[PDB]
């Protein structure tokens, strides 16, 4: 059986897989789930996923949640052996690592930052707070990069797509003029064939948050 | 050589690795960080991981920096052939689904409501907020219970041990008494061994926050 994909491409999260995706070459069923309209609350999908997100992939009697282990399946599948998701175990758990500072603070500071815009409005919003706790991430990510040439290691893997989507979504906000290391591998991501997977989705995103926040991004701000 | 983990067993996570590291008799160094006094800011600890986090744990020239790595790190190296990460893909790939809620969604939603409680103050957090965004977690925990006595089936897997921590951190404020598969779990991981693991640092934390919150847990 195909993999099906639940997607909303102005997630980030669903970007990196749509990214993914497209780097392989996977044939997957895209069904949208649109979360401006509420859809991830219809009964048929909350009894698929309790919690309510997209990403969600089905592959047969598989279902994952979370981008995350979408990547790392969807690697595993049709990237056998490859640089991807890495053989060697080391460079494997780096990735891994990277993947879930992805989870555990780049895209939940993110997240965070976007919420409060529509649930208080961009004028509301405490931006200084919020432009603190993401500086943060760009350090760190900086850090990263300032020991290796992509994200986890000296090459591309899943934790730079994992990673990219995110971080192009903080960017609409917050500008990397101070981020040297970071400005040249997003250009480098730019380049990638694959990043027109998340092209269409993060402008789709800005187009809703101007609207729902209503404001206007920083254009000057995007790479 | 000997991982070193970086630790403070107040925090979650690293009581999740301190579980496996017992179940596994792992033999490691125990580094403490004190979180109370900053000392994940400290010059050396921030070089070693900018994410001023713990569990950290260095293996060699491997810097892990995220709990739910260091149990998948531990288990290949240390548990080849165990039940706890399955070696089958499918089921590999339904406890690493698990390990990403307890990020994605338990820890941070805890999160949340513990440093609400020491920004704020106890008495000025919205409780009724964090009890229904934690409630929430517990409905899907209850859900994925259904079919299995597991959180990832009909075994213990690493998705136990990250999110048994987390959820004894929770139900110090929030009891299971409405969720009757939830509780269950909740009561067979209190009878493992390695369960021993968690209980020092749960009532740490439970002290600390009680003394910080200037509050009393029911
Ligand atoms: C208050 O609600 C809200 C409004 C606007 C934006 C956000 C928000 C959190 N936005 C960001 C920019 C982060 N984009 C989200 S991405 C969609 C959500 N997916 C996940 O949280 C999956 C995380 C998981 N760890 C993984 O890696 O897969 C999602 O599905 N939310 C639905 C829900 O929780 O109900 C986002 C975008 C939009 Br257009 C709408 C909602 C979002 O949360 C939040
Ligand atoms: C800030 O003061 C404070 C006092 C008491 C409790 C908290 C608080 C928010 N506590 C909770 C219960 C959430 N526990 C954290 S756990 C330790 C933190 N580790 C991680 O966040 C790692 C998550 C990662 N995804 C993983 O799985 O490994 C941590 O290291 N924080 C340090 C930092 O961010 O600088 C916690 C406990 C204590 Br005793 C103190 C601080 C915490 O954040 C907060």
């Amino acid at each position: 059986p195909k993999p099906i994909l639940y997607y909303d491409e102005r997630s980030p999260p669903v970007r990196s897989c749509l990214m993914l995706i497209k780097l392989l070459d996977i044939d997957v069923e895209l069904r949208f789930v649109n979360l401006f309209k509420g859809e991830q609350f219809q009964k048929d999908f909350l009894a698929l996923n309790p919690q309510h997100s997209v990403p969600t992939l089905v592959h047969g009697d598989l279902v994952l949640t979370d981008s995350h282990a979408i990547l790392i399946h969807l690697a595993e599948k049709f990237d056998e052996g490859g640089s991807l998701w890495p053989q060697e175990h080391a460079e494997r758990m780096k990735v891994l690592n990277l993947l879930l500072f992805e989870c555990s603070f780049l895209f939940r500071r993110d997240s965070d930052f976007m919420s409060a815009i529509v649930r208080q409005g961009f004028a509301n919003v405490d931006v200084a707070h919020h432009e603190r706790k993401l500086t943060e991430a760009y350090i760190i990510m900086e850090r990263y990069l300032e020991n290796s040439d992509f994200m986890a290691g000296p090459q591309l893997t899943l934790a730079d797509l994992s990673i990219v989507t995110t971080l192009s979504t903080v960017n609409l906000m917050f500008p990397l003029s101070q981020f040297p290391r970071l400005r040249r591998w997003f250009t480098a991501m730019q380049q990638l064939d694959a990043y027109e997977a998340n092209c269409s989705g993060l402008e789709k995103l800005r187009q809703t948050m101007e609207s729902v926040g209503s404001f206007q991004f920083p254009s000057s701000s995007a790479v």
